[PDB]
């Protein structure tokens, strides 16, 4: 699946008014998601709830994401990127920072654990860069040579770029959290036609809620366009200052579906 | 029209111990339709009532078929594919509508599912294929 | 060490908006130090000590900047450059004013003293750059031909250059000075790792206070990003607002340390 | 994983007539660790306490070096590298993790300071050095 | 010195039908270890010290490699290798001492066992390696 969000900056900003440069005034996300053929639906409900637990409050990129920061030696916590309910449940733990890049893995071997890995990055001149990824095993016994050995049958990847303004005030940055957040939940278009191997097409195309707080100052996003089977969603405001939604559903290659 | 089905055989595949649902094969169907432009939706009704009274159960076409004998917005929605009486039926649900195709799959794995397509061009001056 | 400072321009701003072009409202500080591996925590002390009495109040510098001025005949006099209460202090005394490079040196001879030069220049057309440097001798006896001789085993140097907008107002000048002073005060993270021959790693890497304004009004910074090894502090603000703080240390060379 | 550590020998050198402190010589210690990527947490204990069991006091690797003689965020912390009894105690702290090199240093001068580093990198396929 | 640990995975292998106990993959440990001639007997020990400090338990090297990630005559004499509380222990025991490299090897089928070498060369004319 292909995801696009734009989001504007509010701080400061004139309802109605021209503000220019464009890139001053606007935050970007880029969400790429790789799944094998062989996922049936309850690997997608995993992969989907994996989503939401990497983006729960309290969690590292959230905090780092809300604060503008990056990843230092008080925010580097182990937490819980899979929920089932108290049982089952797959936690990462602080595991690499060479390089610059941030990384968790799961308490299993090298070839059947859970992955993440993040990274922040002055970009441009006025721009700062995440780059998150994520990847989700799907763990087997091998046999080579007359032994056994784990392996990870297929593995799904998600790749997330977000691009933000240096003007950004913090409730900018937890205005854009709230937006990621509010995409992914249970109940709402995306993650439903996720978790059902489908796409956007009739009944699943709906309004719904993106950025919730606590009913008074709620943003809702409406049906805007269905060209070319990409779906789209607007809030009510002009182009230059609403909060953009899209998202499609192609086969990149004869095993995986992106 | 150019209209293509795709029936698989559910089945599981041990690749060195591992265990993969695939399909073991797949059944193709291609067809074809060409209608002239001077054609009224009375002769449009009239194809499609053809074309549904050629696969009508207790017809040879259809009965040799099912032998393995011979002869002796608004319209991208889902829709039930194989009805067997309310249990086991198999639904198609829309999943892509690039370079003017649109597509359907059922919902499942997808090396098990059902795979429908649907397209139209203007192949002629006063034919649409 | 390297160390990277970045200020904001207070004056007529306003909070959470888009102010450009960014070099008309922002003050660069870049500091480099070099020290001799040879060099025990003791000399560390002595070296920090010298770079707290550059900065202190009513000295030529902070003066020279606090009042967008250069060098002239009112405030070019005699400081103590390194402060041991007041027995065994380090003096410098004015020697030099020519090519436009003020000069300090030590009660000593020239191979065993104390050196400090001062420079400013209109480096861009809305720029103003200056350039600080600090030099730090061991002082030591060398034979050469049955002769004694006084000599300096080695030197520590320091380097700095500092960045200034034309737009800045008196008051935005002070704001760097404070910011230069509270940055090196004893007990905050930097002179703590340069006194003890190490780095920022994990105990050392804590929220302090930047600029002092007598308890209202102070600006606290708080780590933000460790990658590479960097240390990075920012304040509450937006990244196009705010006081940012960077120090890193390497081996620059197999007899110093930067 | 690549560990290589520093043991100096703390001096005073005269370089014509001044006192510097230095090393007269260094012990080098240069080790590397492969791991499959089969390898389960329990192996790789294992691994740490056959490494742990190699150098224990009494055993005949440790007894040959001890008389130079022969066969007959959160992990970036400051360690105890000799420990004497709480008196006498070497400790490093970290100093740098430029070029995913992470790098210990005792407090002292540099030219008699130890030096402790420690990498990982994936060399093969299926092997993590 | 020059001092070599493999560990082993072990596992029961099909060869045609035919069962033989076999080591899935291996773990390779190689350190060189360089100490001056000048080295007096206090210098062996406090290099031996930091050796075993280098590996203490909690410390950020064995806690690494624990978890698999990253940072964030009358001395040829068998010895326990692996220490398990007194329950799963793992000794080695003295197999060879050709070409002047002795060899350990833990009781069991020789190609699921522990092994370990140690050997001493004089390098240099002031290092002995």
């Amino acid at each position: 699946y292909t995801i696009k969000v734009e989001v504007p900056k509010v701080a400061t900003q004139t309802v109605g008014g021209v503000e220019l440069p464009v890139a001053a005034w606007r935050s970007y996300l880029n969400m790429e998601l790789t799944i094998p053929i062989f996922a049936t639906n309850s690997d997608c409900e995993l992969i989907v709830k994996a989503m939401q637990g990497l983006l729960k409050d309290g969690n590292p990129i959230p905090s780092a994401i809300a604060a503008n920061s990056g990843i230092y030696a008080s925010n580097f916590t182990q937490f819980v990127l899979v929920d089932n309910g108290g049982t089952g449940d797959v936690t990462v733990a602080p595991s690499n920072f060479a390089n610059g890049v941030a990384e968790w893995i799961s308490s299993n071997s090298r070839s059947q654990a859970y992955k993440v890995t993040c990274s922040v990055r002055q970009s441009s001149a006025q721009n700062r860069k995440y780059t998150i990824k994520v990847e989700v095993p799907k763990v087997a016994t091998q046999t080579v040579g007359g032994v056994e050995l784990p392996v990870a049958a297929w593995r799904s990847y998600l790749n997330m770029e977000l691009t933000i303004p240096i003007f950004a005030t913090n409730s900018d940055c937890e205005l854009i959290v709230k937006a990621m957040q509010g995409l992914l939940k249970d109940g709402n278009p995306i993650p439903s036609a996720i978790a059902a191997n489908s796409g956007i097409y009739a009944s699943n195309f709906t309004q719904f809620v993106l950025v919730d707080n606590g009913g008074t100052g709620d943003v809702t996003v409406a049906p805007s366009n269905f060209a070319n089977g990409v779906a789209e969603w607007i809030s009510s405001n002009s182009r230059s200052q609403a909060y953009k939604v899209t998202c499609s559903v192609r086969q990149s290659s004869a095993q995986n579906r992106k």
